[PDB]
């Protein structure tokens, strides 16, 4: 089957961003012209999904709620789910058992912020596969930082370790993830680690313990925009900024999206940016149309 | 009788920035490391100003009193009061005429940021007028945008125009105001202009056909960011950044200024620093102190 | 046959950047931490190009060989031919005459700065196309400042109109170029236009009225940084940093694509970055083998 | 008397910037909208002195007159002296010994970048005093790295250590020092430092230790951007470029210094800025006179 389900999870209170995030979502801060969560709402857009569950802490939901509705402007059908404490990005598949039902389940945290050429392409393998699980694999100058994917002299990926002292490659594991209906039972019985989280990497080992976690490589050609300090975020700010006032174009935005992959026609661009003539943003629509 | 007293008319709906601002208050945006009301608030800070009123929209107001509280932190007494509706700046003083009482009243705009080595010499003397009020005057490319001030070939000011087709001047005046007793009252009488609105000028105005209102000038040294739009906004959070990790230090920080005018001590800096002390803004009071 | 013969046009007085190219050339101009000059010539490598040809201006040219020799270092064969004046892009066929021989060569401005995933594959029908010749066509904000090409309802690139009133689309024609043999008579042949120039348009005209033009487009996924402004140049200058410090690897990296492409090898790697083993970038090349 | 000669420093190989200074002389690189020497130079211009010489390698010396020639377009008298090899800062006054005579003059480093409203007014004192130095310190979380010296409990020059393994204070001596006539003598007579060097600092000691030392303190209102490497030369140009576009003003730009101190008229600077109209650059002098 077709990976036709997402989750996004927009949880956190961002105590890494006060005393920013101390006063707006992260996932809700501006990236150049549009809040976080519409990067990568716009990447699970690419790959096709439109039944998207929004996660976000119970502060917060009833906020993003407000700026996406059920996303059916969009064509799209989000649902709202609670996390009354960041637990961990495992506990997602936990708090949206009930979404994901007995279908393949992809999973995009509500700061992972892509840009690049195929991206369609690249997940197209990830939202196709039957069984197993797909992560993706980023070239990063800190891989301590994040969940490193260790390579053997061959070439596939033969384990992975979770921020480790002594990162065995610099490829890290993006916020992009596509699981099997498998995932939730996984999650169900992972245990918390030492920070107390029920760690998405966990899961990943169990995948590709089976030999079934694909790890799709992302070359320097893409680019993952860091947000995790306030530097990082207006460097993506203007990155995003950069590629589209000299493109004239946006970059994943969801209207546009939904539009060019046929999710909603021109009729409804126009009811849409009807209201919205005076920003640039619904200047943008009106003229895409 | 120094000017105690100052109110943020944080509120109207800022469209201006959608999708940003959907589920988001403008004013709650950050600038680069810091909540955009930070700005203006530490404005009246600098002025000496510790007894302030945040009036903003229904929907909003609770918002700030929920990242700022009632400022006793930060050595502040902060005071909220909702707006029905935009209907001009001057209404800030109709709205909070309880709070300005007989004392003289400063009003900053809850989105305009202000950068100025000297900028505090400068209010100084606009809280030390015994009586009239005091603007302060900035040169800029967009003169028709804001309201303009003129000025004779004796350097003194003449004329105001609130959004000249025609402007007489580049300096225009930025949303910092030092009013007396005599403005609540101006407000009162004030009539809807064309656009339905209390507007600002017409007090100024009053005052200057009394000659009770001075103009502090902002010289090459100073900088008067705009937040209306998304280029600006992310122009505005990228001087900030810039010269703050350049110049080694914090623009418009509400602690360190509170700490650097005594409105609290050290140990009251190390424990608002804690929260923050995952990022610089935290470990830079903390380093402070 | 597969293009193997390139031309680097990187002359210009750089009038329109002083007085920045006063004192340097515009193609020396560091983008960041290497001079611009590296970046086309990295697009010409990654296309397997090695024997190159640099034309630039007699008062430039000299401070490009002190730059790259004849590049044997880098297993490329590196010619520099002196253009006296600007008179068009097509010249640098004329100026390359003996240079390009029977041979189909490919022409890129020393100011085109290409990013993105896949750029070879982008390239590789160009590479291979055995007559013919092939552009490339970007989404832009400002089509009028450069070529535009014309689609068909099919979407069939049709036309191209060199910096139109009214542009038939907003599609540009970037700075990388892959033109057959015949490029050479057919721009010996052009005439000077309005503004007395021997424009590439004229010469991809020929070619598509024939058939034998094609037009691939560049996603809005890759990243074209405009090099015309003091402001752009900062700005691809930050843009190619904010990919660089992330991913710790060099965009456009000669000794790197060299090293990679098997142009050169390991010990090579070590005497070319062994001068600079006092230097970042030496320890980039290092730290590569 | 009053300092009317000052040297600028601008040798070095710059091989720290390889391979952008390759073919470049670091000085003459760009940022943001002018070459780096317009920098120091600009600061001279500020301090009152016309008359400098511009100390380079022999082969970059050249260069730097091609660019600014005798200087006499902006009222300035630029003579040029050459440095073989780099034995220090101080020897730049055995080789300006010729061009210093019998009156006090100042150095200010090649590639030091200063910025500061009150600038003018601090270097002020520095150009009256009857005898002895003015030297310029900055807070620096790096003092390790340059010259520091040290405050007492009063805040006096009480200790001057050239980048001393533990720094005794977090101020930094900047590139811009103010000698009395007495320097060149001194300079003659030091003796090569532990890298074979004449060092700067020691001839500072001289005139601490005579009570004839200055310091001129840099407070948070100024900004003495590093250039040193390939990040902070981007840095400092985002600095640069983010205050002119927002504060609407060029910063360091020798003809405006030269027209506002009536060094030049306006008829001058329209023709100096003709070459330079198709810009900005040459826009604003055009539209400034
Ligand atoms: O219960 C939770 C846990 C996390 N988050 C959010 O998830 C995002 C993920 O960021 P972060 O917490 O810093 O990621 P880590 O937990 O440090 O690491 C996980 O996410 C990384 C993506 O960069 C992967 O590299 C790692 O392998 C994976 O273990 C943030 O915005 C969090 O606020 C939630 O919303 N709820
Ligand atoms: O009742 C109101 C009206 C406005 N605003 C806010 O004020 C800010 C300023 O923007 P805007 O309302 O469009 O400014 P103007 O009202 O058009 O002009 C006023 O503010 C300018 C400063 O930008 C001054 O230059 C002018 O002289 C003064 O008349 C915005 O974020 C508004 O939401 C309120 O909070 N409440
Ligand atoms: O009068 C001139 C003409 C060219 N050049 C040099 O030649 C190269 C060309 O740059 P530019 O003048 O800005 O390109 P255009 O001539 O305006 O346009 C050509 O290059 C564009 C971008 O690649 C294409 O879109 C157009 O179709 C093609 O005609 C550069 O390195 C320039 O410095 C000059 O210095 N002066
Ligand atoms: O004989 C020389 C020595 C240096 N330089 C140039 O001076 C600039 C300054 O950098 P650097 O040589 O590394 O400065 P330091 O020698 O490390 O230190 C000196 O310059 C610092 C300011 O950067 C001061 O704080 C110190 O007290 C002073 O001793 C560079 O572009 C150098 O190429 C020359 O041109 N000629």
């Amino acid at each position: 089957m077709k990976t036709r389900k997402g989750i996004i999870l927009a949880g956190g209170s961002g105590t890494r961003l006060y005393p920013v995030t101390m006063a707006v979502s992260q996932q809700l801060l501006p990236i150049y012209d549009k809040p976080m969560i519409y990067y990568p709402l716009s990447t699970l857009m690419l790959a096709g999904i439109r039944d998207i569950l929004i996660i976000s802490t119970p502060q917060d939901t009833p906020r993003f709620q407000q700026l996406l509705g059920d996303g059916s402007q969009w064509g799209l059908n989000l649902q709202y789910k609670v996390q009354p404490s960041p637990d961990g990005l495992a506990q997602a598949f936990i708090i949206g058992e009930e979404f994901i039902g007995h279908d393949d389940c992809a999973l995009v945290l509500g700061d992972n912020i892509f840009y690049g050429h195929d991206l369609p392409k690249l997940m197209e393998a990830a939202v196709n596969k039957e069984s197993g699980a797909t992560v993706f694999a980023y070239h990063v100058n800190d891989p301590e930082r994040y969940g490193v994917v260790e390579f053997d002299q061959a070439g596939t990926a033969v384990s992975l370790e979770e921020k480790p002292l002594q990162p065995k490659s610099n490829y890290a594991v993006t916020g992009l993830f596509f699981y099997d209906n498998s995932v939730v039972e996984m999650a169900k019985n992972l245990k918390p680690s030492a920070r107390g989280e029920l760690e998405i990497t966990d899961i990943n080992r169990i995948y590709m313990e089976q030999g079934r976690l694909s790890v799709a490589m992302m070359g320097r050609g893409y680019a993952w925009l860091d947000t995790g300090t306030h530097q990082s975020l207006i460097e993506a700010s203007n990155f995003i900024a950069t590629i589209e006032e000299r493109q004239g174009l946006k970059v994943s935005c969801p209207e546009e999206i939904a539009f060019r992959k046929n999710f909603i026609n021109a009729q409804q661009v126009i009811e849409l940016a009807g209201p919205l003539s005076k920003n640039d943003y619904g200047k943008y629509l009106l003229k895409m149309v």
